């Protein structure tokens, strides 16, 4: 069995169905610098976490999509 680990989440195998958005949520909650170039995992041998907000989600949460619809 292969398990993915992150240094911030020390000594904790990551669930195989987490998806990278949820992992980014964890790492940002764990003080990983925002916009860090890459997710550095270790292949050795939390699913409820919300996915990180997409740019579209932020744009809509600021009401941008209503602005788009007024120009469609």
């Amino acid at each position: 069995v292969f398990h993915l680990f992150h240094k911030l989440l020390a000594g904790q195998p990551l669930p195989a169905e987490m998806t990278l958005a949820q992992l980014l949520t964890l790492l940002y909650d764990r003080k990983l610098p925002q916009g860090y170039r890459s997710i550095d995992l270790t292949v050795k041998l939390l699913l409820e976490t919300c996915p990180i907000q997409s740019p579209l989600q932020v744009f809509a949460g600021m009401g941008g999509l209503a602005l788009i619809a007024e120009r469609l």
